[PDB]
This record gives C-alpha cells, sequence and structure tokens, in this order.
C-alpha cells in the first residue's frame, strides 16, 4: 500500500511525538515499576542468573559450558548504542529487543542470548524489566567469573514500541565510508549525532577502518566513537580490556552459510535469527561476527591475561575461516582453551581493535600502567562498567534497589540533598509578590525560567532546572541563554532570595533553583492577568542548587541548545530544516504535538524569543498571555513570502494594501503550513478558545518545569 | 533516515491499532462533541453559510458570483472516498483536510472551498466539526440555489491524524490500469477493497476509462464503483444528473501550468496547492480537473436543464483548453451562461460519464423517467444526497440536532424501539442459569456471541449485536458462523427466551439480541469456574430484534468475514497475509495491540474457532479460562516447522524428542514472532499474570459486546 511517506518524502513526522501511549501498553495505566521492582527478591534473581550462567541449552551451547562472555557482550551492546549528542540509544528502554537494534549485524546471536533470559523474565514478571535484566545478568556474568562490579541500580521500565532514532541514512547494513548516503565528510569527520563507522555496528569496525587492519587507524575510529559515547582514553581502555578478558568470537565458516536476521526470518523461526547452514550451525560451529578469537588462557574466569598477551607476544596478520582480518601471535605455543573438545588448544589471537590498545601512544602508556598494575585495571573496569550501563538512568533518585552505590560519581550531575523545610503556599505567593515588585518584566522571568529547564531531555534524563546550573559555566555563556540579560536578571533573583532566606526561622530556606522557577511561575501568572485572566500555576517546591566543582563543564556541551525553536533560535545554518529540529527538541522534552503548538504559540506572545526577535510576535499586546499567535497566523487577510535576503524569513503582509504587518521564519509558519500542525492551530484559534488555551499553556509550562523532578514521584 | 519500514517492508504495522490516541488530540479526554453540538445554534450557522454563498474573495472569486457549486463538490467529494468493502473512507470523519486526501488529484482546489469556511469554523469553535460543516455546506448550496434537501444530522466527530487506508499500491498519482501495480486484472476486475478506478481519483475518469472516450464503457466503471460506494442504479443517475445541474468544470489552459498539491508546496503557501501560472490563475482562468464543461443555462439555479440538454442534444467530441476529451452540441446555439463575463455565451457541453447516462441502456430507462417526471428525479436526489452524506454514520442513534429526517431508511439497518421494561440483575443471573442448565457449552456459547458481536466495524459504525441479526438472512448462512451449529444454539435460546418471557408479567420481556450476548457472557463465567477463578462478567440490556424486512441482504454482504483470525478462519486462500488481515479486523473492531492480543489467546482456549479446528489450541484444558495460550507459544522446548502439505500450517515438537505437540496458523504464531507482539505475549505468559490475563479477557470481551450500544452513549 502506498502511504503519505511514499508521496511526500521530506514532510514533517509528527508521529515521533505520540509514540508511549497508553493504547500500546499492556500494563495497566496506574503500573508503577518501581513500586513492583521495590518488591522483587533482588538476591534469588541473582541466584537464578548464577545458575543458568552453567545451564548449557543444545539448540545454543554454552562455549567453556559457560554463558558469561555471550551475556557480557549482550549488556555491552544493550548500552552501546548510547549517543551523547542526543542521548538516544543506551541500555534504558531495553530497546535491543525492537527493532532495528535486534536485527543489527552487531547484535548477530544476541537473540540467543535474550532467549536464553525468557524462563527467568517468566518467572519473576513484571517486577522485573526486560531493561533491567539485561544489566543485571551481565553484572550476574561477571561476579560469577571473579570480578567484583561496583554496584547496580534497577529502575529501568520496559517499552513496548521501538524508539525513533536517527542511525544514518544508508540503505545498506554496513555500508562501507563515501557512498551516497555516506556519515563521514572532510578529514574523517562523522556527522552529529552518530556514533557508530557503519550502519548496524555499535562502535567500530573490529578488521580496522572501512576493513583495513590497521590498528593505528583503528585507534582514530575507537576514541572519536567512544567519545561520543562519553568515554575518555583510560575508560575506554579499561572497557575494551575488560571485556576482551572473557570469553571468545565465532566465525568458523563462511558468513554466506547465515541466513536471515530476525526481523527478516520466517514466522517459525519465532523470533530468532541467523540461522546457519554451516555444519551443526550453533556451538563448535557458531559463526557470528566472522572472527575467530579466543582472547585469554582461562576465558571463563578473571584475570590480567589480556596484558599479558597483548605485550608478551609479536602479532601476525590472519585470516579467519570466514575470510576476515585478524591476528595471531607469532612464534606461540597453544596455551588457549578449546570452546568443546578439551583435546584442542590455540595459540593467542587478537583483532585489530585489541591491538590499538598498544600501537596508539596514549593508549600504550593506558594499557601498560594497567598490565603493571592489575588492581588498578579492576577498580577502572568496574567504574566504567557502571558508568557504561547506568549512563542513560538519569539522576539518582531514580536508581532503585540495595546494591546501588553510595558513591556519588560527577558524570551522574549530582545534586546535593536537601537538609531544610521547604517554602509553602503562602511563602510561595510572598516571593512571587517580591519578583513582580522587583520591576523584572514578564519576559524577563519567562525567558530564564525556559532557558533553566528546556535543557531537560527524556532521552538519557539529563538536564532541567534542578542544580540551578544556568548560574554556573559553561550555560550561563551559552548564547542562546543571553548571558548579559540573564546575569541581570540572576543578580536581582539572588537578592530577593538572600532577603527572604535572612528572615527566616526555624532553618526554612528557599533555593536558587526553586526561585528561578518560582520566579517563572510569576511571570505566566502576571501576563495572564496582564490579559483579563486570574491564574494561578502550579510551583512544586524542593529542587537544590549544585555548585560548580560538582559540575562537569565538558559533559555539559552537549546540552547546548543549538536549535530552540520555542525561542526563534538557530545557532548557525544546518542541513536540516528548522521545522524538524523544533519535532525533535519536542520529543526529546516529551511533548505531543498539541502540547509543542501550545506552549510555542504563547512562548511568542511573552516575549521569550532570543535577542527580543519579532520573529513569530503576532500580537500587539506582547507579554499577555492570550491566543493572539494562532489568530493572527490563520488569518487569510494576510499574504506570506520569502524574503530576498533570507528564503528562511517570511513576510506578512495586507493581501488587499501590501502594508508589512509581520514576519516569521519557518518554525513560525509550519504552523499554517502542515495539515496536522495547521488543525491543532485552528483549535486554539478559534473564537472559543481563549480559556482553553490558557489552561493548557499554563499545564505544559508546568510539566516542563517538572520534568526533572525524579524526587517527587 | 532509514527506518523500520525501509528496512523490512513487508513487516507488519501495528501504528494503526494506536491511532487517535488521546496525545494526537488537541481536546480533553473527556471532550464530548455531542454534547457541544447539541448546544450549537445550527440557525445561526445556516444564516452564516447563506452569507457566504455570495461573498467573493479575490484570491479565489467565485463562479457566477456563487460558490454553491464549488461547496457541493467539496461534499460530494468529503463522503464519495466510502467503499462498503471495509467501510473505509467517506465524510464521517473529515478526512479530506488532512494527507492524502487534501492532496489527491480529484481534490484539487477544494483547499480552496476548505478555506473560505474557516472563518465560520472559528467563529464557532468546537461546537461544530469540520467533518460535519462540510456536509452542511453542501446542504446549505443546494438549499441556497433552490433545492429542498431531506435533511442532515450532525454528530462527526473531528480526528486529528491521518486514518491509515488502503489506497492502492499505485506509485504514480492517476496511474492508467495494467502497470506494476495495476489495481485491475481479468475482465476489467478492482480489486477489493477498492472503489475508485485510478489512484487520486474519487470513482471514475471523467473522460472515460483510462481516458477513452466510450460512455458505454465509462458507464461500466460508473456501476461498479458506484456499488462498491453503496448505490444502487436509480440512486447513481440521480447524484450524477442532480450534482451536474449546478457549476461548471475549470480547464481554462494547459495543465502545465499547475503547480504543487498542498503536501508539496511551499511553506509560505500556508497549506493551500495547486497555484497556476496560467493568466490570472483564478476566477476566469481557473485550472482544476482540465474540462471545461458549463452543464446547464441556470448553473446557480435548481433546474431540470440537465436532462433537456441530454437528450436535446446531439453531441460531438471535442478537446477542453487543456487537451482534454469531453462533447458539445451539434448545431446548438450559445446559450449558456459564462461564469465572470456577461457577454460571452456557450453552448451546450457534457463529459463522457454525463453521457453514460444516455446511452448505458439501463441508465438511459432511469434518466428518461427523471426528464418526463422531474419531481421523481427532485425526490431521488434528495434522498440519495442525505444517504451519500449519512452512510457511514452508523446507527440512527447517533444522528444530532432538529433537521434529522423522521423516516427510517432500510439502509441505516434500523432497530426498532423497545417499548417495554428491560430485565434487571436478578433476571440476569436466572437467565445465565437456564442457560448453563441447558446443556449448551462454553465453546457453543462463545462461538455465538462472538459471531454475532463481532460483525462490528467502526469504519462506518455498521454491525454487531444489536439487532439479532445473526438469525436472519445472510448471517445465519455464512460459513464462519458454522450454520449447523448456530442453528442448533439459536434453537435452545430461543426456547429459554420464549420460556422467561411468557413467565413475566407488566410487560417485560427479553430480546434474542439480549439473550444472546448474556449467553455468551456465562459461557466466560462458567469458563472461569472451570479455571478455578470466581468471575463476574458485565452485561448491558436494552438490544432490539430487527425484523427480516428490516435487513437488507444484499448490504449486509459486506460484512461478511472472510478472514477472522480471532476463530483461526480463512475462506480462502488470499495475497495478504493472514497475519495482516488479523491486524485489520482487529482495527475495524477498535482493538488496540495488548487487546487483539489477549482476545486471541483467549478465544483460542475457549474453543471458538471455527469447526472445533486444533490450530493454536495450545491447552490440555480446553474451555477453561487460563493464559496457557501464551505460556505454551512461548515455550522454547517446541521448535517450530511449515508442513509439507501446506506452508501456512506449522507444526510444533518436542526440541529434544521430535515428537508432535501442537498445530498453528501465521495467525497463532505471529505472536512468537513479531518483536512486539511477542513482548505483548510475554506479559500474558508470565508466572504472576492469569489473575490479569483473565481480568484484561473480560474487559476485552465486554468492549466487543458492546461496540454497537450507541442507545446507551
Ligand atoms: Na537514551
Ligand atoms: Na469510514
Amino acid at each position: 500500500g502506498t502511504s503519505n511517506r511514499d508521496w511526500w518524502p521530506n514532510q514533517l513526522d509528527l508521529s515521533i511525538l505520540h509514540r508511549h501511549s497508553s493504547l500500546s501498553d499492556p500494563m495497566g495505566k496506574d503500573f508503577n515499576y518501581a513500586q513492583a521492582f521495590e518488591k522483587l527478591d533482588l538476591a534469588a534473581v541473582k541466584r537464578d542468573l548464577h545458575a543458568l550462567m552453567t545451564t548449557s541449552q543444545d539448540w545454543w551451547p554454552a562455549d567453556f559450558g559457560h554463558y558469561g562472555g555471550l551475556f557480557i557482550r549482550m549488556a555491552w551492546h544493550s548500552a552501546g548504542t548510547y549517543r551523547t549528542a542526543d542521548g538516544r540509544g543506551g541500555a534504558g528502554e531495553g530497546q535491543q529487543r525492537f527493532a532495528p537494534l535486534n536485527s543489527w549485524p552487531d547484535n548477530a546471536n544476541l537473540d540467543k542470548a535474550r532467549r536464553l533470559l525468557w524462563p527467568i523474565k517468566q518467572k519473576y514478571g513484571r517486577a522485573i524489566s526486560w531493561a533491567d535484566l539485561l544489566i543485571l545478568t551481565g553484572n550476574v556474568a561477571l561476579e560469577s567469573m571473579g570480578f567484583k562490579t561496583f554496584g547496580f541500580a534497577g529502575g529501568r521500565a520496559d517499552t513496548w514500541e521501538p524508539e525513533d532514532v536517527y542511525w544514518g541514512s544508508e540503505k545498506i547494513w554496513l555500508e562501507l565510508s563515501g557512498g551516497p548516503n555516506s556519515r563521514y565528510s572532510g578529514d574523517r569527520q562523522l556527522e552529529n549525532p552518530l556514533a557508530a563507522v557503519q550502519m548496524g555496528l555499535i562502535y567500530v569496525n573490529p578488521e580496522g577502518p572501512d576493513g583495513n587492519p590497521d590498528p593505528v587507524a583503528a585507534a582514530r575510529d575507537i576514541r572519536d566513537t567512544f567519545a561520543r559515547m562519553a568515554m575518555n582514553d583510560e575508560e575506554t581502555v579499561a572497557l575494551i580490556a575488560g571485556g576482551h578478558t572473557f570469553g571468545k568470537t565465532h566465525g568458523a565458516g563462511p558468513a554466506s552459510n547465515v541466513g536471515a536476521e530476525p526481523e527478516a526470518a520466517g514466522i517459525e523461526a519465532q523470533g530468532l535469527g541467523w540461522k546457519s547452514a554451516y555444519r551443526t550451525g550453533k556451538g563448535a560451529d557458531a559463526i557470528t561476527s566472522g572472527l575467530e578469537v579466543t582472547w585469554t588462557t582461562t576465558p571463563t574466569q578473571w584475570s590480567h591475561n589480556f596484558f599479558e598477551n597483548l605485550f608478551g607476544y609479536e602479532w601476525e596478520l590472519t585470516k579467519s575461516p570466514a575470510g576476515a582480518h585478524q591476528w595471531v601471535a607469532k612464534g606461540a605455543d597453544a596455551v588457549i582453551p578449546d570452546a568443546f573438545d578439551p583435546s584442542k588448544k590455540h595459540r593467542p589471537t587478537m583483532l585489530t581493535t585489541d591491538l590499538s590498545l598498544r600501537f596508539d601512544p596514549a593508549y600504550e602508556k593506558i594499557s601498560r600502567r594497567f598490565h603493571e598494575n592489575p588492581e588498578q585495571f579492576a577498580d577502572a573496569f568496574a567504574r566504567a562498567w557502571f558508568k557504561l550501563t547506568h549512563r542513560d538512568m538519569g539522576p539518582r533518585a531514580r536508581y532503585l534497589g540495595p546494591e546501588v552505590p553510595a558513591e556519588v560519581l560527577l558524570w551522574q550531575d549530582p545534586i546535593p540533598a536537601v537538609d531544610h523545610p521547604l517554602i509553602d503556599a503562602a511563602d510561595a505567593a510572598e516571593l512571587k509578590a517580591k519578583v513582580l515588585a522587583s520591576g523584572l518584566t514578564v519576559s524577563q522571568l519567562v525567558s530564564t525560567a525556559w532557558a533553566a529547564a528546556s535543557t531537560f531531555r527524556g532521552s538519557d534524563k539529563r538536564g532541567g532546572a534542578n542544580g540551578a546550573r544556568i548560574r554556573l559555566a559553561p550555560q550561563k555563556d551559552w548564547e542562546a541563554n543571553q548571558p548579559e540579560q540573564l546575569a541581570a536578571v540572576l543578580e536581582t533573583l539572588e537578592a530577593i532570595r538572600t532577603a527572604f532566606n535572612g528572615a527566616q526561622r526555624g532553618g526554612k530556606q528557599v533555593s536558587l533553583a526553586d526561585l528561578i522557577v518560582l520566579a517563572g511561575c510569576a511571570g505566566v501568572e502576571q501576563a495572564a492577568k496582564n490579559a483579563g485572566h486570574a491564574v494561578t500555576v502550579p510551583f512544586a517546591p524542593g529542587r537544590a542548587d549544585a555548585s560548580q566543582e560538582q559540575t562537569d563543564v565538558e559533559s555539559m556541551a552537549v546540552l547546548e541548545p543549538v536549535a530552540d525553536g520555542f525561542r526563534n533560535y538557530l545557532k548557525g545554518k544546518y542541513r536540516v530544516p528548522a521545522e524538524v529540529l523544533l519535532v525533535d527538541k519536542a520529543q526529546l522534552l516529551t511533548l505531543s504535538a498539541p502540547e509543542m503548538t501550545v506552549l510555542l504559540g504563547g512562548l511568542r506572545v511573552l516575549g521569550a524569543n532570543v535577542g527580543q526577535s519579532r520573529h513569530g510576535v503576532f500580537t500587539a499586546r506582547e507579554q499577555a498571555l492570550t491566543n493572539d499567535f494562532f489568530v493572527n497566523l490563520l488569518d487569510m487577510g494576510t499574504e506570506w513570502k520569502p524574503t530576498a535576503a533570507d528564503a528562511d524569513v517570511f513576510e506578512g503582509r495586507d493581501r488587499a494594501t501590501g502594508e508589512l504587518k509581520w514576519t516569521g521564519t519557518r518554525v513560525d509558519l509550519v504552523f499554517g503550513s502542515h495539515s496536522q500542525l495547521r488543525a491543532l492551530a485552528e483549535v486554539y484559534g478559534s473564537a472559543d478558545a481563549q480559556e482553553k488555551f490558557v489552561r493548557d499553556f499554563v499545564a505544559v509550562w508546568n510539566k516542563v518545569m517538572n520534568l526533572d523532578r525524579f524526587d517527587l514521584a
């Protein structure tokens, strides 16, 4: 059947905003995963997982009698899709069980690993999510093999449909770089937001860049992709060498023996794929990657044998039975065990990407330190494994269960505990009046609270107004945040705060994070008053102020809004149309299409635009909360045309006289063009909609202010 | 960005079941359009519509000073997408304002028509939907031009995103037949469920079949497509001749002057399209279809001039100024007015498809009767226009406002009024006990009630258990309904009914429609008891029994289930895979994916399969309500393979011994294969889910039993 996407392939897709409806979710509307998990007997689950590790199933026999390496790979891949650029991917929604990830070539045979876990998932039911189980199983694998993990948190709720992620524009799995949809340009610059070198890979190609087996060049791709997953050189080396202490790769015959990935397989395969015609198709005859390497002399036990071998041998370029490039130790004895035949031994082998850890000069220094000091290696790997598997969980308030690490880590963007009484409703009313009496305007108050709260993204639950990091580097200097204007507002609010806090007894105080939010609430109430409407905007106290020393400035860079349609802002000139960037932002804010439409039309008339731009300010009563954006945009008495200076800026002129009435950008005018967004704009632009517009604006403003409030969940 | 649909283009799409979530809808979840409409000042709206008729806007000037013809075409096209095969399309959801229908070539310039209505829509807001406004406007246009309509009902709630409809597989707008994706095969056989001859047309091609100007062959296409829109020969002739009494076509210059359709146009177009470079691009210069025909001497007034012209001249083939085929009256004088210049007159003209009404011998006889008896033509056209514009509205209980016709029409599948006391809870308990004492089994009771209720489709709100039409022709004879089994159940039920009704006082009686549904509820209660669960299934009385004379047997044929996955039934071997047909059926029943999952898994173990087929009966306790279907389908101890006899039946064998344990169809096994359906099956097959399964099944059963109960809404 031909679809709208077929006819109009470039038209904007609003379906990304309407996933996760209560329709698609089999659990009741009142289901609370955290409540279920908190009563899980986690120790019993781990005892079951420990038993599974050495209980081989004949349909996918265990290498060395132990599934631990397979499960570590499973958990690593679940987490390894994460990109810092947008926060998308990662292990936090259990997306490896859905398309496309369930069928990426790098996930081959993890379908078998997940099937091995069905009996335990079935036993525990709703009290452990697939998402949590996949990570837990990797931790139990590590523990079972002698490695002390840093800890584990539950709380990843399951999802029920595929996430909408841009994974690249190639139409061929694993396509080498430089094709018509190349993800590389310039001097090997990978396009943002991508974090893998080839479509369907987790990070890098194990044979080397585009298949060229050069460890020094491979190291470049490792460093770039791991940095795009938030890992530095020490963490990178720890992870790779730590992982490759365990298990083996699978390449026993040619890859042409392997059939369809799971999403392409026949119905009889019952959700599995990569069925192999090579010999028994499994076990000793398995084919996964096509490589055939076993890294250590004890693949089922933690050791420091990976670095002993990497540094203790010289390496020769060789081919696996499937034809893939890999390396074997020159002159070595057969010291590596075979996975099924106790009478066979093999020489040490390595991937090109393993040899990167020795031939790249900066990695070599770390690797040598880890070789000489294996305790340092173990601690770095434990810490990096925790970070990897938790990076997208969000604030520490979301962490559940008895094994949560007590150490607070800088990468968690930590928020101090609150140790004093909070303001009550009468205090909040007193503070809103003080804020309005200061002379701060509706535009100032709205713009500041919007800047603080709108850094949130639901993909990895980073950002938001909690912390008051807007006052700190780097947020206080972002161009979108209007740094001189911001400084002036924050000075005024900090004086209000000092005066209120100095007058209290009993230790009650207000944080600056809460006062920034409350001040924005006062601005919205005042704008409603300016329109003739008395409303109260909800406010929940309890945010705390983080320090500069508790803030990693480099990690915060990815949260800079370079396109924020809600403030009519674009930092530079981009390939992707601005309207598509607005819908991307709305999805990170967790907004529906109706919510995005109300919010933007309100912000326009409140004065939230960066630079006091008049684009989209379709009112003669700025700083009053009215529906004038929608009534004016939809007025057929105005004709619109792109300007000669800039095709992305439009003039609205009276159709009869030619008089200039307005200007707007693509972000403004999409609401009068897109057939679905225009239908929404019509509801809010109708003669009966003033009350509705106000109510719905207040509700979506309060939603945005609370996005990071997992302390109240 | 490459998507899952790109990678796996034949995989099943479950998003069709989760449209219309509260997420995409701007109105609150409690908004009730019927309540809003019932307080609209309908008379005020009609005065405004009357004013609009002759208020010409310079950006799309009115032909003859009166927009009535444009508006009639607008309303006709809103209704004209309807297909009796699935009930999809039609005016009832206002879908002409969304993709793709807003941009079909046959809807060209109806963007202008709908934009002319924005000020009225704005003024009345949520109290009149777009869907009702488009029909009301057509009615007012007719009234304004001197034609008395049969009536009007409101109640078409607006929708907020495109409907998922199969419109064909062609990849080229208007493609002629016989291409790679041809909708025709054999002797001009149109593929079900389509009801138009070319992609982007409403019914037929005005130049003739595939552009060949043969009125006799055109007639064949008109008859077939109108029958597929529920119209017979008399209704067809009345509608075409009635419509073409008014207005004109637009073809003033070559079609190459017309630019992008609305969904392709630039942002500055603000939702309009087909901008024309020909002269002024509008009014006298308009280009819509490419034809240049004006049918009557008074295009803005009801007349009997259509048939006077059709019969009063002989016709010559000619070309419009765009090159399209049309007909002109031989030796006529210039009697037809010009739309803009009072000094120009034109000869009478006709389309090929108008000439069909004279040169097809069965239409000729109707046309002549209408020409000789214009009162008959007027009444037929009024009735047909009502039917056209109301066909998809469902039972008369949904009809709102002060202009609803009192006459009950056969096509409405009428249900008699209930005029007696209904059974109460103590009566329902007595009847359930009598049903269970009769010896009717769980399988018989479930299967019968399922057969009665599951004819409902939400697309046109036809079908369901109200009316007890299961006892009448043709439902009692459908193969899916197991006619001999059904007769025996009905005989037993009608004897229960007779005995209960004979024992009452005060006029109380139970209908057979109610008893069929109540008996099914007793079967579900009994099956829960058989599993050790105490369950009460809700029941709402008030259904009535319709007569055979209230049941048009030909119109009922389209409701016959030729695929019903819920009963593991397929009537024949089809091109579309059976799991796609199950999702299609789920969508007509208004079910979400979780609801479809629970329902199907329960029905399998209750014995609802046609012919007592063992396919998908994955239990050793048939007729007990358990989650066995899920637990056994997901057991990895079983391996599945298609049979040699039939690739569409699968055998599930013990993996270790080879022994046969079960058989299933594609409909059974998709729940273990599709990655989203299997995630749902996992929830219900977990060890904690037996109670959840029973409660969820009861809810979805009740849902299906009440789909047609608009008497309770
Ligand atoms: Na994420
Ligand atoms: Na319909």
